[PDB]
């Protein structure tokens, strides 16, 4: 798609059974437990046309997804079926679709309806992808949440950094900065490896985060996730429960053994890496629950209570 985004949006949130109107002061912010309709108004080679985005978070609940069901069939209608559908996951929105704020990232807060009170010890993963779309997604504000690869965002309401890891980009720079714009908070540039006490005194106290080399280094062969060869950005529901997932990071593919998976799957998984490699290296495996620092770094936004 090549219209630039700039169209006139309007933004429901899916409470119960209805979508309700969200704040066109804060189109761009969403409630990761929280699915989302957009609909998207653009002219484009002398033709206008709508879009209808159907956004759903990844906590967001079985119930949330099948009432937007509905609600879209019922939006699609009052405009005479006309629009062009699509429904989106958290984290596998088209260029297009993030092209909707002006620049500005998507950002994601943890949490939600059933609206929660946002705890002011809040931690910020900022991640952009290879054309720049960038997304600011809400960690549990622990201290081994951290990545070199990334910006990240803290915040207590006292102090405010925005720690930039050595592996960040401008992009991600940029969107941190947006995020405490947003946020209403100022900003201390911290680098890594430069932290104040302050700041693993908030985090509840230094731990040695999600830390590797090839995480650390600088230029950038991308993370490329297959199970047993994932589009998009890389999550944690990304990892299917019952299977065997490959994470080669290029300089070291891992082995995600997913709990209920059977026992050949891991004994093929293994075969493949071994062929995947050597028709051009550590296969280090790990288990679904027991995930190494350097493992879950990958990940946009990982919950350690997840499962």
């Amino acid at each position: 798609m090549d219209d630039d985004g700039t169209g006139q949006k309007q933004i429901w949130r899916i409470e119960g059974s209805n979508k309700v109107p969200v704040d066109p002061a804060t189109y761009g912010q969403f409630y990761g437990g929280d699915s989302y309709i957009i609909l998207y108004n653009y002219r484009h080679g002398g033709r206008q046309g709508q879009i209808i985005y159907n956004w759903q978070g990844a906590q967001s609940t079985q119930d949330e997804v099948a009432a937007s069901a509905i609600l879209t069939a019922q939006l699609d209608e009052e405009l005479g079926g006309t629009p062009v559908q699509s429904r989106v996951v958290q984290g596998k929105e088209p260029a297009h679709l993030m092209s909707l704020f002006g620049g500005k990232p998507m950002i994601i807060y943890k949490g939600g309806t059933s609206q929660t009170a946002p705890a002011s010890t809040r931690l910020f993963q900022v991640r952009a992808n290879s054309a720049g779309a960038t997304r600011a997604v809400e960690v549990l504000p622990k201290a081994g949440a951290l990545n070199s690869n990334d910006a990240f965002v803290l915040k207590t309401p006292s102090a405010a950094y925005l720690w930039v890891g050595t592996g960040a980009s401008e992009a991600e720079k940029t969107g941190a900065q947006e995020l405490l714009r947003v946020l209403r908070a100022q900003p201390v540039q911290v680098a890594e490896g430069s932290e104040p006490d302050g700041f693993w005194e908030a985090l509840g106290g230094k731990a040695a985060y999600r830390t590797s080399p090839r995480l650390k280094d600088k230029k950038m062969h991308p993370p490329r996730l297959f199970a047993c060869e994932v589009p998009g950005e890389l999550m944690q529901e990304d990892l299917a429960t019952d299977d065997v997932m490959l994470l080669d990071t290029w300089d070291q593919v891992f082995v995600w053994v997913g709990k209920d998976s059977q026992e050949e799957e891991k004994t093929e998984a293994l075969t493949s890496a071994k062929r995947y490699i050597e028709t051009d290296t550590p296969i280090t495996v790990v288990k679904q629950g027991f995930e190494p620092p350097s493992f879950v770094g990958w990940f946009l936004g990982w919950d350690d209570d997840y499962w």
